[PDB]
């Protein structure tokens, strides 16, 4: 527990792979002293410990406090059985029809979104520009926001997300409460019919095994994930790869498998989410390393996805590839992302958008990330459209 790991700092985050890659040969399981946690690098590994039910999600200062009220009340950070019941509790804004109805909405946002852009532009920054917008567009007329309250909710979730006093998070926090509570009574904006949101409010008369207030707490969690940094971020990275990879661009062009497999390969190639915590309930052992009950995890799902006993030649973007669909970067099991269809519909048809209207993009300079491993994502990516 003393030797040193490079994982949690800042100057691994442009490229983290081949220090993933150097570290799993070595040490696939080791100490990080900086996340105060077990770093667990191999896909074996990564997807047993998605699946161990000795490894708990809930993880949970004064002892009534907002944040422990809402982690013990949310999907995210509960464990079976109370998970599933909240988990069945918001069914209704992710069934089958449900998805059918979301997949002709995202193809016309992604579609419009990209013909804003006029098409004798010759550069773009295609973070502000496309990647931070779509999923507003999508949080709007998939999910539901009112699009009149997204000054509340956008810099109360950027707060939030700051890789600001534990205070000032907590009254964030409280404030996303206040709203979720008021926006099923009618009193904040206008919730768009057939969204998510449209269909979690009329299931509400029909709670079994959830409380009013435990609807409450996970809005919070769906108001949080919608306006985090994971969604722009695999816009990005996946527009990146396409500059760098012309002919996976004309792949796509030339191919439906490839379109139809280009959510799963982008997202396979750049995890958002690079790593996602557990606690051990019990002892375990994971890479020949004794983790004793009550010490945490960290899974380094980014690792995973480019772990080459899994995907071969893993650092090639490769829309051909047969099994792309097996990435972790929406996790794996219990926890596994309540949006993942959602947000693959939304990539699918970015990219049907972006590459038929610019099929000739690539970088116009390099192109800048953020600090944070943990929600990584492009700040900036000067993109020539020509
Ligand atoms: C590219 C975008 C996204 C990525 C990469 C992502 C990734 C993930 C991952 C890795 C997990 C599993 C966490 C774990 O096992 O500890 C997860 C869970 C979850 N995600 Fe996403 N997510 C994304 C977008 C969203 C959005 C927009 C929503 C809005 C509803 C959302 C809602 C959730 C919820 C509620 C869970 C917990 C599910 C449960 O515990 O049963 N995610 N996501
Ligand atoms: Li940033």
């Amino acid at each position: 527990m003393t030797v040193p790991s490079p994982l949690a700092d800042p100057s691994i985050v442009p490229d983290p792979y081949p220090v993933y890659a150097d570290l799993a040969q070595r040490r696939p399981v080791h100490w990080v002293e900086r996340l105060n946690a077990w770093a667990v690098l191999t896909y074996a590994d990564c997807a047993a410990g998605l699946k161990d039910p000795r490894l708990t999600a809930d993880r949970g200062l004064p002892p009534d406090n907002i944040f422990h009220r809402w982690t013990k009340n949310v999907v995210m950070y509960t464990d079976p059985p109370l998970h599933d019941a909240l988990r069945r509790s918001v069914r209704a804004g992710f069934t089958r029809a449900a998805h059918q109805h979301y997949d002709q909405v995202l193809q016309k946002v992604a579609h419009d979104l990209v013909a804003s852009i006029p098409a004798g532009a010759t550069e773009i920054d295609a973070v502000p520009a496309l990647a931070a917008e779509l999923p507003v567009r999508s949080a709007v007329h998939a999910f539901g926001v009112p699009e009149e309250d997204l000054g509340f909710l956008i810099p109360r979730v950027n707060t939030i997300m700051t890789y600001v006093t534990q205070e000032i998070i907590l009254e964030k926090l409280t404030d996303l409460h206040t709203y979720a509570s008021e926006l099923l009574q009618g009193m904040r904006g206008k919730v768009l019919p057939d969204t998510v949101i449209a269909r979690l409010a009329a299931a509400q008369d029909g709670l079994t095994e959830t409380t009013p207030e435990q609807t409450v707490h996970q809005l919070a969690l769906v108001f949080i994930a919608l306006f985090a940094p994971t969604t722009p971020g695999s816009l990005s990275s996946g527009t990146l790869a396409f500059a760098r990879n012309p002919r996976q661009v004309e792949r796509f062009l030339a191919d439906q498998a490839c379109v139809d497999n280009t959510a799963n390969e982008v997202l396979r190639y750049n995890a958002s989410n690079q790593f996602t915590w557990r606690v051990a309930a019990k002892d375990v052992e994971m890479g020949g390393v004794r983790i004793e009950a009550g010490q945490t995890l960290a899974l380094f799902l980014g690792s995973a996805n480019r772990d080459a006993n899994m995907f071969e030649r893993p650092n090639d973007f490769d829309l051909d590839r047969p099994n792309s669909a097996r990435h972790l970067s929406f996790g794996q099991g219990v926890h596994a992302c309540l949006a993942a269809q959602l947000i693959s519909l939304q990539l699918k048809w970015f990219y049907v958008a972006l590459l038929n209207r610019f099929p000739g993009i690539r970088t116009a300079g390099e192109p800048i990330w953020n600090e944070n491993l943990e929600f990584r994502s492009l700040r900036s990516l000067p993109l020539s459209l020509r």
